């Protein structure tokens, strides 16, 4: 289950980024950027594979990628954030 | 993120002896000169470690190495300047 909308305002400053890539699709920081999100543990709705696609939100201070992420799906603004290495997601609300 | 580019000439001359000073490999007036900046904030663009490496810009009068460096990348012309002790950065452009 998609635990909520959550405001862009509310996020971190690197998720604005992070959308900004994905507009222009790319260039993107890591090489990981764009991979298919296989949705396993179907906590986002179930879709055919190659629906989502996964994002990297930098966090300032990490030393790995880190655990935030926008996965991305098909429709017009369906725009997911986790902070949490895929546990949980929200919607993004982009306007707001 | 890069506050813009600057040229040479519009920065304090000390910037133009470092230049000078990494175009020679050294010597270099501070042990600290030459080793990895990490980029742990990711201020500056993602890399990998060690592409970034710092080198003091001397502050007349400053007992200490004081708050100015040059940050280079390893692309060709690829050289930062902070004035602020790696808040903020510019691009240096040697050109002008």
């Amino acid at each position: 289950d998609v635990s909520g909308t959550v405001c862009l305002s509310a996020l971190p400053p690197e998720a604005t980024d992070t959308l900004n890539l994905i507009a222009s699709d790319g260039p993107f920081p890591y090489s990981q950027d764009g991979v298919v999100f296989q949705n396993r543990e179907s906590v986002l709705p179930t879709q055919s594979y190659g629906y989502y696609h996964e994002y990297t939100v930098i966090t300032p201070g990490a030393r790995t990628r880190g655990t935030r992420r926008i996965i991305t799906g098909e429709a017009t603004q369906e725009d997911y954030y986790t902070g949490d290495h895929y546990a949980t997601f929200s919607l993004i609300d982009q306007t707001c």
